[PDB]
């Protein structure tokens, strides 16, 4: 249910900021050649993205989101 | 005159802070793991991951930074 | 219970506030029990001062409140 | 100076007494066999905690808590 949605929440965040900054940078600025990282991403990403989703990664996430633009909340709204 | 370094250290922190405060509670399947536990598995791919959390300027969120956060955010909505 | 639990919520901004591993290390407690220290012995002190009608307050989670309002409350 | 410290133990048993040393066992929780093992560790621990709390933590300090405190309240 929401452990597994969100954790997959993660592989996605987690896959889109390689993407971003460069499958390539992001895989020598941190190790594993280009064949092994890459078809890596297949099998151990989503693994430790759903460990991210069990410590709730999301709460403190989203809360430090919620408060965040809740106390930007008085500066919107007052 | 540490720029990824420290923050591979700062996120790594906080995670194995969280997999031991939840941990092996329940991260078996919480990452599907080897005959059964492995903190062996830690130091294989945490600290590699907590490189990678660090080069994707992955969240933050100190755990008593957030407490300041919600303690302010409270002070600034009452 | 009493106001107790204020002054439980004073020291942890302070703690927070100095850094929970600084203050620590400038304290007694190690990384170890900072857990403990957080959830029986700031609870179990800040009822002392409470019975004790010792009082100290939050003046400096204060001048965070409000600083944080200088630069969030600017762009 | 860090003895501090000691004079916050020192004010804290003072308002101990000057309350009862049992009317305020009870009123915090705690009993006799061990309401003397609680003048010793625990009191100076906290008057070093308090003593801790009591340094400066100064403008800079306060300006990069501010800061990232506030990096996350955005």
């Amino acid at each position: 249910a929401n452990k597994r949605n969100e954790a997959l929440r993660i592989e996605s965040a987690l896959l889109n900021k390689i993407a971003m900054l460069g499958t390539e940078k992001t895989a020598e600025a941190v190790g594993v050649d280009k064949s092994q990282i890459s078809r890596w991403k297949r099998d151990w990403i989503p693994k430790f993205s759903m460990l991210l989703a069990v410590l709730e990664w999301g709460v403190v996430d989203d809360d430090m989101a919620r408060l965040a633009r809740q106390v930007a909340a008085i500066l919107t709204n007052k």
